[PDB]
DNA sequence: CCAGATCGTGCGACACACCGGGCCAATTGGCCGATGCCGTCCCGCGAACCCCTCTACCGTGTTGAGCAGCAGCGGCCT
């Protein structure tokens, strides 16, 4: 649909603001992944690719969250975490 | 001295020498032909085998020694 330009830049602003929103919400959660990940230390694999697989399984967590049953976030993040991890 | 061993000689036997015949025994060894059990394969189903996915009270920090280059500083020079 064409609509008009100022509707479009309009849609492209929130989609941008969306986007800033979604990583916003990523590095305000690193710190749950880095808590969570410490207790799995050892075993072979080292603190940081423990990390790392940790943010693979919160940006998972995040891809597929709602607000609507009114729970704090960090709890599918939690479960999410700790799936990837192990 | 003279009589048997050795050998000469002789007669016979004769065990085969031949080189050629004319049949045979044993013993075949092929698979002929007919009959029968095993290897391969093509499903058929099912046990297991590996991969992917999701769970929402919440929860937010791990010696000695030798040689060479760089950083800080005292002190000219402008």
């Amino acid at each position: 649909d064409k609509l008009a330009p100022k509707l479009k830049r309009e849609l492209e602003i929130i989609a941008e603001d969306g986007r800033r929103a979604k990583n916003h919400l990523l590095e305000a959660n690193l710190r749950l992944v880095v808590s969570l990940a410490k207790r799995y230390t050892g075993r072979g694999m080292l603190f940081l690719d423990l990390i790392q697989e940790g943010n693979l399984g919160l940006i998972r967590a995040v891809e597929k969250f709602d607000y609507t049953k009114g729970y704090k976030f960090s709890t599918y993040a939690t479960w999410w975490i700790r799936q990837a991890i192990t």
